[PDB]
């Protein structure tokens, strides 16, 4: 006698389980059990993943409803699941999206300077170096302090909330509320701090005192800062970390991008496509009865959109495990989602990874793992897949 298939399948972020391909072929939508004990529909083909993400009747905000089947416990207030919707309703979407583009004057130069300084420090200390804790994550943190307009020295403390904030837990997490409340208090103080005049928080601080926004809540302004810092830092840091592994595992790609750095954007796009940083499918709750493939999903049921299901689907990306810089459909992957909730930080995430990789390949052309790849320790019960340390030599 066998139990219902459990998700997630593996916390390892360096390879996709052979099981995903068998599942996509045989049952591209099928029932699974989540860590909470709830049942859910796991969707694993490109066609069905796109269908779900483009149909707003599969709702993100409704996943936070009391009594719904859950992928994991909330680590944020329930109203925060609707964060982008609240931003839009407050009239703040254009201003927020403008503040988080990589086009702001000096931002890209700051990123390059920061990456080079981090790498110089590692070279001075000598191999082995930890490219997650001493490169990718500090680069992500520095970037988001700059984007938010907050002091660089405040980055590390905000960062240390994230190993709990992005847990994927069966049960509520007491530490998540402690850190959330503290970080909200911090951002509320930032909005009242007259020295904060640049970046996203500088812009929100101005709009907060503009008569057109006088009824927008101080809670929402603070929440934007906390959530954009957290989502951005965890997403860019984790993506860059696992992209570096994928590059290290491919010496000839590493050498091609070192020799022809103009190919780095196309390389980053393929690294995004094959990336396994999202540890769970994207959750949606059905608000109606909806046919998805051979399954009639019923109102109130949980659907999980498996990004690597779509992104390794050979019907859409032939030879899907191979990084090919000349695909005809290179940005059509789902690494940033699709539809209503498409990632607002997609351009910034691309530039973070492009600049980080360019800098690493220039400073450490001989970069290689300093331990056998099986020795990487993969974080469990987390919303991202990441190795606890990434030891390299060069
Ligand atoms: C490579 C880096 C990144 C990746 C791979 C990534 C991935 C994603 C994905 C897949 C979603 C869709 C989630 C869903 O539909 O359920 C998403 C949404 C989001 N991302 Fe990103 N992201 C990245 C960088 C960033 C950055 C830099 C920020 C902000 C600074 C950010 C903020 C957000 C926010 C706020 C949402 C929710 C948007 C909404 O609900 O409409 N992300 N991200
Ligand atoms: C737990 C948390 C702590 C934070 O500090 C910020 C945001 C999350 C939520 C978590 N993060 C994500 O990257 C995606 C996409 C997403 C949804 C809503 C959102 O506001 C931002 C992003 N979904 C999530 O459920």
């Amino acid at each position: 006698a066998t139990v219902l298939l459990e998700v997630p399948f593996s916390a390892r972020g360096d390879r996709i389980p052979d099981a995903v391909a068998e599942l996509r072929t045989r049952e591209p939508i099928r029932k699974v059990r989540t860590i909470t004990g709830a049942e859910a529909w796991l969707v694993s083909s490109y066609a069905l993943c796109t269908q779900v993400l483009e149909d707003r009747r599969f709702s993100m905000k409704e996943t936070a409803a009391a009594g719904a089947p859950r992928l994991n416990a909330l680590t944020v207030p329930p109203e925060v699941v609707n964060n982008m919707g609240n931003i839009a309703d407050a009239g703040l979407r254009k201003a927020v999206m403008k503040a988080i583009t990589p086009k702001a004057p000096g931002l890209e130069q700051f990123l390059r300077d920061t990456a080079n300084s981090l790498l110089d420090n590692l070279i001075t200390e000598g191999a082995p170096a930890d490219l997650r804790n001493d490169f990718a994550d500090p680069l992500a943190t520095a970037l988001h302090c700059k984007v938010l307009g907050i002091p660089q020295e405040d980055g590390p403390k905000l960062f240390r909330s994230l190993s709990i904030a992005f847990m994927s837990s069966a049960d509520p997490i007491p530490a998540a509320k402690i850190n959330w409340d503290r970080d909200i208090e911090y951002m509320a103080g930032i909005l009242e701090n007259p020295n904060i005049t640049t970046g996203l928080m500088g812009e929100l601080s101005r709009l907060r005192k503009d008569p057109a926004y006088s009824h927008v809540s101080d809670e929402l302004f603070a929440t934007i800062g906390v959530t954009f810092f957290g989502a951005g830092v965890i997403s860019t840091g984790s993506f860059l970390t696992t992209a570096l592994i994928s590059l290290i595992q491919r010496p000839q790609l590493r050498n091609l991008l070192h020799e022809k750095p103009e190919l780095i954007p196309a390389g980053v796009e393929e690294l995004l496509r094959i990336n396994l940083s999202f540890a769970d499918g994207l959750p949606r709750l059905a608000t109606a009865d909806i046919q998805v493939g051979d399954v009639l999903v019923r109102k109130g049921e949980l659907v999980l959109v498996l990004l690597e299901g779509a992104n390794f689907d050979p019907e859409h990306f032939p030879n899907p495990g191979s990084i090919e810089l000349d695909r005809p459909n290179p940005t059509s992957h789902l690494a940033f989602g699709r539809g209503q909730h498409f990632c607002p930080g997609s351009a910034l995430g691309r530039r973070h990874a492009q600049i980080g990789i360019e800098a690493l390949l220039k400073k450490m052309p001989g970069v290689d793992l300093a331990v056998p790849i099986d020795q990487l320790v993969w974080r469990t019960r987390f919303q991202r897949r990441i190795p606890e340390r990434l030891p390299v030599l060069w």
